[PDB]
């Protein structure tokens, strides 16, 4: 994940303009080796063109680059690009919106498991160990990072996140499927049993806990869904084809012709073609877009940094679970305690931020007395 | 389904471009009838204007060929094609996301429902069986492969989804409708039987079941909506009107004329026009891309692999109800028992995913002393 | 409703092209008067250049027609179009998601109201005859098929979804509005005495019927919400009148001229403008899939069958909560009781769809012994 | 509101041309000053170029009019215009979509508040009047009717809408922002003290009562969101610039040239552009659906009828919870009694839509004895 | 936050103009200082071209300007605004959804925690004040003007947000994470305390309350998220190059040529070219348009007032659950009291808005006699 939020908090003098100085997750990182091979197939051909071929030969190389040169179409790209990359960025936001975060869930096992002492401590670190292994075990499976953090599952042994006790069970539970389900009826369960042991002092709460749990679950298997069914692969050939076969006749079609020839739009040899460049830049780059969000769980950098986030929730969820159980702030009057209308400071920098209230669209409308009397009947 | 994920986990050097050497799920295997067709039809076209046609006749042809190659235009194909083939890949990917998982109803199923003797285990299995008939019943429906499995209710007996008991309950109870309802309002029933009976503790529980019965339910509904209610037709041939009006004015505008009659854009004769046969490609791909996933319960390579969810559901609920209910792994301390900031180790591998935590877009906002001062009132 | 799901299962050679063979819901039953007037027009407009125009007039005809023929544009009407039937597509589905099914709430029905006697029967029915009543209200009022069938309450009442009880009752609370509402207040009450009578056995059994009965009240209302509220009536004019400008001034500047005046691009006379009409039938078509789909409860052929869908709905409720009340197959142990990974076995027709599980897409990631060690620290 | 859904019922010869003949919510009704204004501007121009300009200065003029229409682009336009009216369209049924219906609460408050005395039918009309009193608190500060109709609190104690006791509550209340939320925290404190009372029986029905108000508190706030947070101010200025900047240069690139200087494109003097009035009408009017739908709840032809829907709810949520409590009709048999598949009647002008059940795409799937068995293993 | 809701409650003559108008969050104030450096670069080109190159070079220079001037495309800079700016608007507004709002739970707060001695009291305060402090904490974290309005925690101890005790145990829970999420455990773990000290009577109303506090920390969580996750840089970056590349070649192509050369679009020079200052105004607005709101929470016009939000809802909660627990306003009859058909009265401004009621679309049909009455069978 490369964050520039900061950076574009305000729509200053070219913000944007400033983010092109980037590398990391930039255009220029993603685009140098096709850009230097698309460069160099350019040159050859250049070359070729000039100091390789006969008077008749060239003469044939220029009909064929006038032939290829009204063939180049910016729409096809485009309108295929722009759906491909929106329904490419749409299933990359779906695929963050179902990443699993245990707070409700841990929230809700702090509160409902009681007992300060050993068992019930006990208890509560199961539970929400046991949504981080359902959470971990998927991502080791969708994610390459978390794959090469965890190969197997005795690294998940040696990392904390399975006992070798679970591990003894999941190797006896095993199907050729799959195991990331198991945890959640490990979950339901084991939440089942505290409730039958009194640790759960309502099944209203065992509820919220199961329900909380199976959102976690239905969360997961989006995150297994995503990684099984791709985008179909004919759509991404179709894109592909599309960028590729623009740049293939670029190769040939944008080629500054002979000035000698007096040829209507290639009386100017610049050697460079500054304006091809550019729409390779930003065509490849388009691609480019989709090449890395196809799979946000890769090792690019603008993907998820999923093993960061199996850390914090670790680290969270235990803290919540175990030293936060009942552990409370001292309940005192608050500064507002006999103050109807609060008021907090604002300080010298947040002063222009202080601002009144919308009173609705509605507030400013004049009327006279006559019409907003009510009419009779 | 074609899974190419891991393929494209980064964005490296042409990661699409190697997609383009694959088979199955292909441009190319869902389009060689059609370019064959269209390859055919253009030289036969070619030799007739060139063997078989006299002076004038030639003459004819050549004016017929420059009026049709001003008529051919790519903005409404794209435009068609764009909103078609997005319409049809959101609808896709919502009829996966109403493809049923029993896995939240097989936690409360395997949690609530009590009972290690032989009664309650029979209980369980038969709810958990009643929801993957349900789901094998919507999905021989809507599914061509499902439907080759199981031609008939028999073929579910044998295959041990349905009980005789249940088939003949099932066939006293038919309506001239689709039943794939049924096996809800026996779930429904035994569930409220076990409640009655003791094997659900509370109501909140049968709640809960029920609940996630009946999210079953509606995915299998709108299932059934998406296989009855298709696209619809008026759509679905005007798009396909302009994909193949577009090549059918290409198999005559897009013919090289004679270069001796020095014709404005046709002074060179490649024989093989390979710019139309890109555009063949993109846009006829384009249209199978829909072509292919208007119905994703067929038997195409990236149609849905519903015989093995059906079996993958049927062994995991039953592994989930029977074998793990109330069957836990030991519960003992873990190893991060008493250190309060857990740290999971890295690999060697995975030592550069090792992140610091971002604390917020604001945390880097420098302010000096003055204008951090609290301004009174 | 034209179902044509499974003449697109497989993405084989020439789907598409097969489904322009048909008649209802097509291109040509939806557009052949609009085609024939075009054509009629066309030709009246043909022959009065031809037959009925002086020669200074043929020739102030002729710069009429090029002069048209330059401001003949696809971009605006494109854009519209697409724009509009993509609104008009998406408005559809909706209208369809929102129509009721009383499935979730007659298997709460069967489950929850207790009493195999005439009274817990009696009470059962009509329950789920109010929901049904209620569904009935709101599509007679937004269906025009359903509407034709009952012109009148009083057809209700000889239809058997209204008693004349309800039918009296419903006249009393007679307000200047549509009473769709009425069964679900009548529904409420009836389930709180229900409750109160101890037919239903806790108030939580309570709250899920009422919870499946607000839902379909939501349904019902957001079909009355989009029979009331109609895609803004300047938006259909914008495109109706893009539409039909652009075919309109297609009438004149499309006109093939004298090819004795050697015109440039009007060389050659064709008589027939294939071209104008195919573009007729592509946007015309386009425009009438959404003139069909902008009220899909009319009695077009894509229209949905309202009809079928009430009497599936009480045919199907009046079963599960009348006969299906309690009355379950035999609980048998099934083919599978003792076998810990069910296999149901595949068809020789389908035996070629048994696939090996997806592991995740890390699955077969390759690390040697020295990178997959755990760093200290 | 303009409804015109009855008349778009089938897709009819011309059905969305007859809506043409429409002035309520139409293009002209909307667009006829702006069309004024360009008229005279245009024909102005004219004159002066006509009948006011030396020859020279013609010639000028004729240069400028050239280089104008050379500059007139579609594209840009008509991008801006489909992606910002798409976001009106989109945010006007959102924003109809959170316009708060009492229908579920009332029904929930019809049921559950028990008591036919003076006081629960009291309590009942308290808590509907909450809502009620809440919901018209939002809408006179989102609507410009219902504000014309309540220009303060003052004229809601007239109405009805709010008791004097409660004004006065109101007053004491007073925050300076918008106070429609103090009914909420009346209905749940009032709906706490009917727990407490016994009038409700039990906490689950009072926390679904919760729940519904609750959701009327989410759409009032939703609504208080789109009238507070408009679309943003330079995105509405780049499509204003776009559209009149698109006409600016129309008002001089579209001048007819003079016939006499035989200018490419201008050898033809129509006087009136009827092309360039039908690309004003259209594009003009494309903005005035998104000038008519930013703000729904104005005073347009096709704006919401807020005041409607506030006498609506009034009236149907007092009658539901006033004179529907524990009203209702003669529970009997009904017409199905013992009648397993009821078939209602159709009418004649409805018999053509009786239809055969969809039994699923693969019911019609042709499998010869050979390939239904079932393979062993 | 820039409202003109009530100026676009009518679509009026020019009502989009009259926003043109306006200096705060328009286009001007976020486009001058780009203007005025692309006036001064032309400019100074073209000073260049005229006082500063020989004969030759200025023959050149016109050739480059004809190159350039051909390769100037609107296509892609289109493209791929309207798709990236329709991805920045739809985050924006999906950003403003998961603001925080705590009436629902204060409601259930001020409702369900029962006693109006201190203590009570207290433990109300201290519930809203800990949603308040969560939302407090993300806020700071994702908004600049919350940041520079409490720099420090210890600027929140001194805005009544947070208690030193409260600070010091946020202190001891210190994780090398944000922080955000602590209030929610707190909150969980003292609504526990509350329940099983008798001050919540139920635990239902336990399961409400932290129902809305899970839903108010998902709300957070996905502020934290779009904080976190960019729009990928890429994108963004394509979308820069495009527009700064076609005003590059704006630069250059659209410089004014020598009228005495006679060049083909060249012969009137204009000195300012002011369709090329609309396209930069449009397209560069449309940039900006993104600019903006890319991140909402920022110090620019148009951005999310979020220190009022964040005062308001302190108040609000604050009042709701101290001021206005079992406050109720007195429960006397209403003014329709034995009314059955209300009708609240209107204004002489406001008697136009009285409609009748929309029976829908299907209530005009007319049927004669023959073809309503029943069919047989
Ligand atoms: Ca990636
Ligand atoms: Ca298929
Ligand atoms: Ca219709
Ligand atoms: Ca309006
Ligand atoms: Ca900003
Ligand atoms: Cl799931
Ligand atoms: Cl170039
Ligand atoms: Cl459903
Ligand atoms: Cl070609
Ligand atoms: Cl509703
Ligand atoms: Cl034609
Ligand atoms: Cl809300
Ligand atoms: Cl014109
Ligand atoms: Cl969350
Ligand atoms: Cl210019």
């Amino acid at each position: 994940t490369i964050t520039y939020t900061s950076q574009v908090a305000n729509a200053r003098l070219g913000s944007f303009s400033r983010l092109l100085l980037c590398w990391r997750g930039s255009i220029y990182k993603l685009l140098y080796g096709e850009f230097l091979i698309f460069l160099l197939c350019y040159y050859i051909i250049r070359f070729i063109y000039r100091l390789a071929l006969t008077e008749e030969q060239q003469l044939m190389f220029e009909k064929l680059t006038l032939y290829c040169d009204s063939y180049i179409q910016l729409i096809p790209i485009s309108f295929v690009l722009g759906f491909y990359v929106t329904l490419v960025v749409t299933r990359w936001w779906n695929q963050y919106e179902n990443l699993p975060w245990p707070d409700r869930l841990m929230s809700l096992v702090s509160g409902f498991v009681e007992g300060k002492d050993e068992q019930g401590r006990l208890l509560r670190r199961t539970l929400i160990r046991y949504a981080n292994l359902g959470n971990v075990l998927i991502l080791r499976s969708v994610s390459t990072a978390v794959y090469k953090r965890f190969p197997s599952a005795q690294h998940l042994v040696q990392a904390g996140f399975m006992t070798p006790a679970e591990h003894k069970q999941l190797e006896k539970l095993s199907l050729p499927h799959n195991m990331f389900w198991v945890p959640w009826v490990w979950f339901a369960n084991l939440s089942m049993k505290a409730w039958l042991g009194g640790r759960i002092r309502d099944p209203i709460l065992l509820q919220s806990l199961l329900n909380e749990m199976n959102t976690l679950r239905t969360q997961c298997g989006h995150l297994y869904a995503y990684d099984w069914i791709s985008i179909p692969l004919v759509y991404t050939q179709v894109v592909t084809v599309a960028v590729y076969s623009f740049f293939l006749t670029c190769l040939v079609g944008r080629q500054f012709l002979n000035p000698a020839k007096a040829y209507p739009g290639h009386e100017l040899d610049l050697v460079v073609p500054v304006f091809t460049f550019l729409q390779f830049f930003f065509y490849v780059g388009w691609l480019k877009v989709a090449e890395q969000l196809i799979n946000p769980f890769g090792e690019d950098d603008d993907d998820f940094e999923t093993n960061w986030i199996v850390d914090r929730n670790l680290q969270v969820s235990l803290l919540a679970v175990d030293e936060m159980h009942q552990d409370l702030p001292r309940m005192e009057p608050d500064m507002y305690w006999n103050k109807p209308e609060p008021q907090p400071p604002y300080t010298a920098a947040s002063a222009q931020f202080r601002r009144a209230s919308f009173m609705g669209s509605t507030f400013n409308i004049s009327l006279n007395k006559e019409e907003m009397e009510f009419q009779p009947n």
